[PDB]
This record gives C-alpha cells, sequence and structure tokens, in this order.
C-alpha cells in the first residue's frame, strides 16, 4: 500500500546504503517500508544486491529494531570485529533478531572474550564461530 524502501542502484556485499541508493517506491514485494529510513540507512547487506531490490529482512541481518518484545534476544556484533579480538558488551548488542545463535545468558562470563573467527558488522553470534564458547 505505502512506498517500500527499494535500492535504485546495485549494491555490493557488506555496504552501508545511502539516501541516493535508498528509493521509497511503491513496488513489490513489500519488504521494509521507509518508516525507519534513518535506522535502515547505512545497513550492511550479506550479499550483492541487484538494481531495484526491495529491503528484504532475510538478506539483511540486524537492519533495525523491528521486533517489539525481546525474550529471544541473541548477542549480535553491531560493529566489525577482526579475528582474535577481546570484544565486550560495548560492541556486542543482544537484541531479538534471527537467527538465534548464542543468547546473552553467559555473556557476563564471556565479556571481553577473544573470537577465533573474523566478525563482520551487525551479525548474530553463533556457537559454531566461537570455539571457546561454554
Amino acid at each position: 500500500n505505502k512506498a517500500s524502501v527499494v535500492a535504485n542502484q546495485l549494491i555490493p556485499i557488506n555496504t552501508a546504503l545511502t539516501l541516493i541508493m535508498m528509493k521509497a517506491e511503491v513496488v513489490t514485494p513489500m519488504g521494509i517500508p521507509a518508516e525507519e529510513i534513518p535506522n535502515l540507512v547505512g545497513m550492511q547487506v550479506n550479499r550483492a544486491v541487484p538494481l531495484g531490490t526491495t529491503l528484504m529482512p532475510d538478506m539483511v541481518k540486524n537492519y533495525e529494531d523491528g521486533t517489539t518484545s525481546p525474550g529471544l534476544k541473541s548477542v549480535v556484533a553491531n560493529q566489525l570485529i577482526p579475528i582474535n579480538t577481546a570484544l565486550t558488551l560495548v560492541m556486542m548488542k543482544a537484541e531479538e533478531v534471527s537467527p538465534k545463535g548464542i543468547p546473552s545468558e553467559e555473556i557476563s562470563k564471556l565479556v571481553g572474550m577473544q573470537v577465533n573467527r573474523a566478525v563482520y558488522l551487525d551479525q548474530t553470534l553463533m556457537p559454531d564461530m566461537v570455539k571457546n564458547y561454554e
């Protein structure tokens, strides 16, 4: 019904979108609308986006706070962290997002733990990536 956020140009992998790249056109499929334009802008995609691609929640990891109640809030790396780096709650954001990798129940004991793999922008933390997880 309303205008959806569809990228006008083609975007590469892991790239923050801009105002010129984000176009509010009324087209399908209806992915994410332009309500959280300031929150969705500069989001990093998981793969290459073609031209005229609508905002899809399955292609973007943590695009914005679309979920209302937390409950199943999993830890997510809001910023990019290099391999083997003691990251703490500052860069870790445990919010309700999919998929549900590792919850924030033992984060207090792993605060400032060194990861064994490379971490990208807003990505969900998983037990398969961390080899020193409890």
